[PDB]
């Protein structure tokens, strides 16, 4: 129903997510030596 | 210097990614409620 | 409606943590443009 | 550089929230499968 779209849009919100913190590590590697 | 210039780019596209996330949260409310 | 209202609640509340989120990667943004 | 300094502990500070709202947000798959 409109419950099974919401729990594939969040999964791939998390997916997301999951991403914006692997590149944030990498500027954060970037920004020390 | 080069390396600050690549961390603020970065770190901007990382902040738009952010916006995106919330807003496909809001309509993901909008599908659970109706 | 009850469990919809609760998973409701626990989104919004996370789309606000993540609002604050942006504005704090902002202000050291701010700080990084600046220095 | 004491600015760069700040700059990577709250940036990470930030980065253990996005994976707290990821685990949140697993959560609450987890309640709207049930």
């Amino acid at each position: 129903s409109g419950i099974n779209a919401s729990v594939v849009n969040i999964q791939k919100e998390i997916d997301r997510l999951n991403e914006v913190a692997k590149n944030l590590n990498e500027s954060l590697i970037d920004l020390q030596e």
